C-alpha cells in the first residue's frame, strides 16, 4: 500500500475510574504503531455515565477521546459534540463487532462512536447461601436470602416495564411518541415495584457492594464493570447467573435488564490539528487486542465478534451470563433519543415512588400518563 501521511499529535483520553492503569498499557501498544501521537490518560470527572455533562460543560477543554455510554449519543450528536465516523471507520466497526454494538452507536443511520464492550446486568450471589436453582425466580430467591439493590436507580428497574410488555420509544427506540407505559401493563410493573417494599428478602441500599462485603446480602444485581471487585469480595463463594423470572399478570416472565454498549467518542470541539490522531486512537483502543486486554483486567465483555467466540470469553462465567442477558427478550438496547436525559430524570422518581409507597396504587395510571407526556416532547 502506498505511503499515507504520518499520524501525529497530542491527545487526551478520558476513561472511567479504575480503568486508567490498563488503558495506559493499551496506549503503549498504540504507540508501537503510532509513536508520534502523545497520549495522556486520565479519569473523566464523572465517568462514562455522565459524559454528555462532562463534555458539554466545556467542550473545548474536554478530552479529545472520551468514554461514553450509548444512550447519550443522540443528544451529543444533535448538539454537535460528536461527528459521524468516516465511511471506512464505520465499515470496520460494523464488520468486526456484533450487530447490537453497531446499532448501539448508530443515530439516524450514521455511527457516532467506537463501541468496545457489551453491558447487561446479572445476578451475583454467594453460592453458600443460594444455589443456581434458587436464583431462577425472584420470589424463590428472595424467600431464601437477601437481595440488596437500589430502587432509586432507573437503570436497575425500568426494564421491568419491558418485561411487562411495554415499549420505550417504540419498536426500535427511535419513536418520540412510542413509550406506551401509560397502560394496564405499565400499572403491573408499578405494582411489582411496590410489592418489594414488604419483601423481607429485598434490601434498599445506595451501595450494594458493601452489603455483599458485610454479608448482609446473599445476592445483588450488578454489571460487569464491578465483576473484579465482586470476585474478590465473594472469593470461593462467587457465582453469577442471568436475571430470574418475575411474576406479572399471572405468568412467569424473564426479568429484563438494559443492554448498554460502552463506547469511545471523539470530541468534535477538541483541537483541530489533533482530530486525526484522536480518531486513530479511538479506533485502536477499541480494536480486538485492546478489547481482550480490557476483558483480562476488568472482565468486561468484548463486542468484537471473534473475541466473543474465543475460548477464554465463551467459557467465562460472567461473560456467559452477560451474553445470555444480551439476547432479545432478556434485555433491550438502551435508546439514544435526545429525550433520554429527561427520561432518566423522570423515570427514577416514578419507580422509587412506587417502591416506597410514596405513589399509591390509585395514582399509578395518572403518574404513568404524566410520565409519558413528559418524556415524549419534541
Ligand atoms: O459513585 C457513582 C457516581 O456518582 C456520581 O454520579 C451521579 C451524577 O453526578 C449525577 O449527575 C447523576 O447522573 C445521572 C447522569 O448524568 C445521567 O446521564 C443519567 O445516567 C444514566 C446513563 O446515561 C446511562 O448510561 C446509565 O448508566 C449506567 C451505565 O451505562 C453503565 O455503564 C454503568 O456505569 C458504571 C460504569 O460503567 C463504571 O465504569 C463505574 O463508573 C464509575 C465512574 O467512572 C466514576 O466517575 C464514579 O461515578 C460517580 C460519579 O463520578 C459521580 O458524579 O464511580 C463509578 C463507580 O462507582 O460504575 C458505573 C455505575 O456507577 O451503570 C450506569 C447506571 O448506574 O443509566 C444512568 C441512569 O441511572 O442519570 C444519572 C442519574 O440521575 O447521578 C449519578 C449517580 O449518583
Ligand atoms: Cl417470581
Ligand atoms: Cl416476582
Ligand atoms: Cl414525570
Amino acid at each position: 500500500g502506498s505511503h499515507m501521511k504520518n499520524v501525529s499529535g497530542s491527545v487526551k483520553l478520558w476513561v472511567d475510574t479504575t480503568q486508567v492503569p490498563y488503558y495506559k498499557k493499551i496506549v503503549a501498544n498504540f504507540n508501537k504503531k503510532y509513536p508520534d501521537v502523545k497520549v495522556k490518560v486520565t479519569q473523566s470527572p464523572n465517568g462514562s455515565a455522565n459524559a454528555k455533562t462532562d463534555v458539554g460543560k466545556d467542550p473545548a477543554k474536554a478530552a479529545d477521546v472520551f468514554e461514553v455510554a450509548n444512550d447519550q449519543l443522540g443528544s451529543m450528536a444533535e448538539a454537535g459534540y460528536i461527528n459521524p465516523l468516516s465511511p471506512d471507520a464505520t465499515k470496520a466497526v460494523k464488520n468486526n463487532n456484533v450487530a447490537v454494538a453497531s446499532e448501539g452507536v448508530t443515530w439516524k443511520g450514521k455511527m457516532f462512536a467506537y463501541p468496545f464492550a457489551e453491558q447487561a446486568q446479572t445476578i451475583y450471589y454467594n453460592k453458600s447461601k443460594l444455589t443456581a436453582d434458587d436464583v431462577k425466580t425472584w420470589d424463590g430467591l428472595t424467600a431464601k436470602g437477601v437481595l440488596a439493590t437500589d430502587f432509586t436507580n432507573a437503570y436497575n428497574f425500568y426494564p421491568v416495564f419491558l418485561s411487562a410488555g411495554t415499549q420505550l420509544y417504540g419498536k426500535t427506540g427511535e419513536t418520540v411518541k412510542g413509550t406506551d407505559v401509560n397502560s394496564a401493563k405499565g400499572e403491573q410493573a408499578m405494582a411489582w415495584f411496590a410489592q418489594q417494599k414488604s419483601n423481607k428478602g429485598v434490601m434498599q441500599t445506595s451501595n450494594a457492594l458493601n452489603q455483599l462485603k458485610s454479608g448482609k446480602a446473599a445476592a445483588i444485581l450488578d454489571g460487569p464493570w464491578n465483576s473484579a471487585n465482586i470476585k474478590k469480595i465473594l472469593g470461593k463463594n462467587f457465582a453469577v447467573a442471568p436475571y430470574p423470572t418475575i411474576k406479572l399478570d399471572g405468568k412467569d416472565v424473564q426479568m429484563q435488564a438494559f443492554l448498554g454498549i460502552e463506547t469511545f467518542a471523539v470530541n468534535s470541539h477538541a483541537s483541530g490539528s489533533n482530530q486525526k490522531a484522536a480518531a486513530t486512537l479511538a479506533s485502536f483502543i477499541t480494536n480486538k487486542e485492546s478489547q481482550l486486554i480490557v476483558y483480562d483486567h476488568s472482565g468486561q465483555i468484548p463486542v468484537d465478534k471473534t473475541a466473543q467466540k474465543s475460548s477464554k470469553v465463551a467459557s467465562d462465567p460472567v461473560a456467559g451470563a452477560v451474553m445470555t442477558m444480551a439476547k432479545p427478550g432478556n434485555s433491550t438496547l438502551m435508546p439514544k433519543m435526545p429525550q433520554m436525559a429527561t427520561f432518566w430524570n423522570d423515570a427514577a422518581p416514578l419507580i422509587n415512588g412506587a417502591y416506597t409507597g410514596s405513589i399509591p396504587a390509585s395514582q399509578y395510571s395518572t403518574k404513568l400518563d404524566t410520565f409519558v407526556k413528559n418524556i415524549s416532547k419534541a
